[PDB]
């Protein structure tokens, strides 16, 4: 038996408050907090990593999406909770290099204790969350219908539709499907 199976989102509860977080941003070394990303419209939190085919599948769109919506007032934050001792590619130093290479326009924070991933009940990479002006969860799941194995072009449609609804004062579409990807690399149970 080689490798590990992919896992799906755990579907964080709609309406639940975004859990707190105070983590170092590898791009500039600043400690960034939830309060620092609270938005007047929406806050998008993304759990990702550097060596996962499901993340590689969406990396380009993450940048396109953030560039389209950050100017509209939407906040974006990427968090890497993978144990860097098991997966060196997820070390803060490597995270910094990746952010520079891909030109991530949003903070890339490292959650070394994994307490933030557990609080958001993040399960895979990538795992997407959207919270409203009051930091209540209004969307969680996939980026869009595309997957590494289906041929559908990447569009970011699911998140784009949710953000548009939030910016226009309309309810986020009800249909919310789980994301799928590599399991977050948890440290041994303590």
């Amino acid at each position: 038996v080689l490798g590990m199976p992919a896992v799906e989102s755990n579907m964080f509860p709609l309406g639940k408050q975004a859990p707190p977080f105070a983590l170092t941003n590898v791009i500039d070394g600043n400690v960034v907090r939830l309060e620092d990303v609270k938005s007047d419209a929406a806050t998008v939190i993304m759990f990702i990593c550097n060596h996962c085919p499901f993340v590689k599948h969406v990396q380009h769109e993450l940048v396109r999406l953030a560039n389209d919506y950050m100017p509209k007032g939407v906040s974006f934050v990427a968090i890497n909770s993978n144990d860097a001792e098991q997966y060196p590619e997820d070390s803060p130093e490597n995270m910094k290099k990746v952010a520079e290479e891909l030109g991530y326009p949003f903070p890339y924070l490292y959650d070394e204790t994994q307490e933030v991933a557990k609080a958001y009940d993040a399960a895979c990479t990538p795992d997407f969350y959207i919270f409203d002006r009051d930091l209540k969860c209004v969307y969680r799941g996939q980026l869009d219908d595309s997957r590494p194995n289906n041929g559908i072009p990447v569009t970011g449609e699911s998140i784009r539709a949710a953000l548009d609804a939030l910016l226009e004062g309309r309810p986020v579409p009800e249909k919310q499907k789980p994301s799928i990807g590599c399991s977050i690399k948890w440290k041994p149970s303590a």
